[PDB]
């Protein structure tokens, strides 16, 4: 188990788009923001890693190692200052999607946690949560995507740290997503991503699909909701996937070529479809620490090996 790098309490994230569209990357500003989340994106991937090794092998020090990493950025009250605010709120961002990775990876390694490392992790996970929440009540910040990325760490903590009201706070944001879709599938806040509009309706989709899949760990159907609302997105997703024609002729700009994120090994088997889902499938491979590491082996070996 190596050693864990410094907890900064503080995050500087620098966002990287020219356009209101929020689609045209400034190459120059998106390496800034790389190099000063470098160490953040890291940590996300190392214990998304370790955790999925302990669910592979079984292996208790994969386990332990994604603990005592978890544990030490605790102690360090790792991501609990300042959110740096240069052009955009891209440091609120990254809080939301490192809070995603660390949680989900606390998920799946939690029936190895001692009540020593759950003593230091849980209130570090719930006052990310509960910050995460707070950031939402100015109602001048639109709920998009961003939003239902924010809901999956809330819920994965709520579940974690057994917090019923981070729980239904994970679920008001899921419900926000599902009430989004329209009549065609389609979400109007990512509609108006110009050439990047597919891309952020897979980008959209991930964190639902996720946070229902949480929901079926307590044995509920987040699914159904809304008569299986969620099923016209990620229908209206893979088709984009495959020929981007209806995006193109609804947003006013040419769709960027897609291939689907990992809810696809998930959702593949609630809603076989058919198999609309077996090309994206067959061409992974689905590694993404803010959505919990290896959607692949989660998938097919389940989130937790213990309920």
């Amino acid at each position: 188990c190596p050693a864990p790098p410094p907890g900064q309490p503080d995050i500087r994230a620098i966002g990287y788009y020219t356009d209101k569209a929020g689609s045209v990357i400034d190459p120059a500003l998106q390496q800034q923001n790389k190099d000063a989340t470098a160490p953040l994106d890291r940590y996300a991937a190392d214990v998304a890693r370790m955790s999925d090794d302990y669910l592979r092998n079984g292996d208790p020090a994969a386990a332990q190692c994604t603990l005592s990493w978890l544990g030490a950025w605790a102690d360090d009250g790792a991501m609990l200052g300042q959110m740096i605010r240069v052009n955009n709120d891209q440091s609120f961002y990254m809080r939301q999607w490192m809070l995603d990775a660390v949680a989900m990876a606390y998920l799946k390694v939690h029936d190895q946690a001692n009540p020593q490392q759950r003593a230091r992790i849980d209130p570090w996970l719930q006052k990310l949560a509960r910050a995460n929440l707070a950031y939402w009540d100015n109602p001048k910040r639109r709920r998009n995507n961003h939003y239902y990325w924010g809901g999956l760490g809330v819920l994965a903590t709520g579940l974690a740290t057994d917090d019923d009201a981070l729980w239904q706070a994970g679920h008001a944001a899921f419900q926000k997503g599902i009430d989004d879709i329209q009549d065609d599938g389609s979400l109007p806040l990512e509609m108006a991503r110009g050439q990047r509009a597919l891309h952020y309706h897979d980008y959209a989709l991930a964190p639902l699909v996720m946070m229902a899949e949480l929901a079926r760990l307590r044995g509920q159907d987040w699914y159904a909701s809304r008569n299986h609302a969620i099923d016209r997105l990620a229908r209206r997703v893979i088709e984009g996937s495959r020929d981007p024609a209806w995006f193109n002729q609804h947003t006013g700009a040419a769709q960027l070529p897609l291939q689907a994120s990992g809810w696809v090994e998930f959702y593949r088997l609630r809603s076989p479809d058919g198999g609309v889902f077996d090309a994206a499938h067959a061409r992974g491979p689905f590694h993404s620490p803010r959505l919990g590491g290896d959607l692949t082996l989660m998938a097919t070996h389940g989130i937790v090996r213990t309920p």
